[PDB]
């Protein structure tokens, strides 16, 4: 007997940051870049204000930003999970969603993190890592913490352009 595999990252249950279950199904038929995020390291401003202008400029019905805490890190999201989520809107004003606080490193990763870092081949080695999901639930592209918006947002363009196209060509 071989044990079945994941296919898709919106496959997988998540906690919100108030602790309530969400299915990641919602996401199916989207494009989405998730990230681990972090308040208190020197990349969280230009990250938040980064992924806000994506959100905003190809969110929300087909596109979303993904936001996953973790502490894992320098130590660089100390706040419980709900307090997270308030940093972001008041600081910010964003509105993409603001997971649960998870781990991504060592035994207790979170599976559908997890399921990004097997299918890229790139566990995270610090805040900010992203990768690009597809409608179907697959990684297609992943970026390290140094790299700007300007290689990232065409990427988005093209599969959202593509989501558009489809969903107005098909039945």
């Amino acid at each position: 007997f071989l044990k079945p595999k994941i296919n898709s990252f919106y496959a997988f249950e998540v906690k919100d940051a108030k602790g309530r279950t969400v299915s990641l199904e919602k996401y199916k038929g989207k494009v989405s870049l998730v990230v681990n995020v972090a308040s208190d390291c020197q990349l969280t401003d230009r990250n938040y204000l980064g992924l806000k202008e994506l959100h905003k400029e190809f969110g929300p019905s087909h596109f979303s930003v993904l936001a996953f805490p973790c502490n894992q890190f320098g130590e660089s999201e100390p706040r419980p999970s709900k307090e997270v989520e308030s940093f972001a809107r008041k600081n910010y004003g964003v509105t993409f969603p603001i997971f649960h606080k998870i781990k991504i490193l060592g035994s207790e990763g979170e599976p559908a993190f997890r399921f990004l870092v097997d299918s890229s081949k790139k566990e995270p080695r610090w805040n900010f890592w992203k990768y690009l999901v597809n409608p179907e639930g697959q990684v297609v592209k992943f970026w390290r913490p140094e790299e700007p918006i300007e290689v990232i947002r065409p990427d988005i363009a093209a599969l959202v352009r593509q989501v558009i196209i489809k969903k107005k060509e098909d039945l």
